[PDB]
């Protein structure tokens, strides 16, 4: 509405880089003491990307409680997300332990396991029904039950079993497989369609634990996903939907995890997706 006006003005004046640097300058700075402990060195994919102490997810088993994951609790929008890095070869057991303990129903993945020929994420789920995965450190079993492969995303039905109790849960794995190798998508149409499939699945419902969202570092594409979803919720809720200030929403989210939205292009894309998604809804 007025957001498109703001959008057109920022585009005309060429000042995406300036707004984005404003956001980085104003962003919260909280301690990450646990993440920086020497014993957690091999639990972090990027030494530059750490969860704050106050919002980090704690693992419940009797062992190091640390995972590079953050609870983003958006109070006005009434939605929570867990943003986490792409699991490492030694943290896949921790990752699925977190899904179990936080009672998540959905996992949202926004990268390919390899992009531009570099690994962005471990192969943390089974690709073949008959070759399940067992995480012996956290005593979990993970089985591919079925998958629905579409042109721009794949949804998988995963069965997660707590081998200690033999309880099982169905986990929906929403994998956006078509984010460009460089830059952001030209159009937000398929990203938005993906978002709405996630919403339609029930995975974002408050009857479940928070959805787990990740890319490689869990702040860039992941940030775009949560930012767009939250702003669209706020535009549906508020009496004056044009009062939704994307920059303020993103600063609120950065109180919970550093670095959300890593480039001015990703900031522009977030505006574009919220503008188009609002029109849709
Ligand atoms: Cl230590
Ligand atoms: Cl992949
Ligand atoms: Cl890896
Ligand atoms: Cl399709
Ligand atoms: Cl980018
Ligand atoms: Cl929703
Ligand atoms: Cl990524
Ligand atoms: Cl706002
Ligand atoms: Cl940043």
């Amino acid at each position: 509405m007025e957001m498109e006006k703001e959008f057109e003005q920022i585009d005309k004046s060429g000042s995406w880089a300036a707004i984005y640097q404003d956001i980085r300058h104003e962003a919260s700075d909280f301690p990450c003491r646990v993440a920086k402990l020497p014993k957690n060195k091999n639990r972090n994919r990027y030494r530059d990307v750490s969860p704050f102490d106050h919002s980090r997810i704690k693992l419940h088993q009797e062992d190091n409680d640390y995972i590079n994951a953050s609870l983003i609790k958006m109070e006005e929008a009434q939605r929570s997300y867990i943003l986490t890095q792409g699991p490492l070869p030694n943290t896949c057991g921790h990752f699925w332990e977190m899904v179990w303990e936080q009672k998540s129903r959905g996992v949202v993945m926004l990268n390919r396991v390899m992009e531009k020929g570099s690994l962005k994420c471990a192969q943390y789920w089974p690709q073949k029904e008959e070759k399940e995965m067992i995480f012996e450190d956290t005593n979990l079993k993970l089985t591919l039950i079925s998958e629905d492969i579409k042109s721009y995303y794949t949804v998988r039905q995963l069965e997660l079993e707590n081998l200690t109790t033999q309880e099982t849960r169905e986990i929906l794995h929403f994998h956006y497989t078509t984010w460009p190798d460089f830059g952001v998508p030209e159009s937000p149409a398929s990203f938005l369609n993906f978002l709405f499939k996630v919403r339609e699945s029930g995975s974002l419902s408050p009857e479940h634990g928070p959805v787990v969202v990740h890319c490689s570092a869990g702040i860039g594409r992941s940030g775009t996903f949560c930012l767009a979803d939250t702003c669209l919720l706020l535009m549906d809720k508020r009496k004056d939907p044009s009062s939704v200030d994307i920059k303020k929403v993103l600063l609120e989210m950065r109180k919970f995890r550093m670095g959300l939205i890593q480039t001015a292009d990703q900031l522009r894309f977030s505006y574009l997706a919220v503008i188009e998604g609002a029109k849709f809804i």
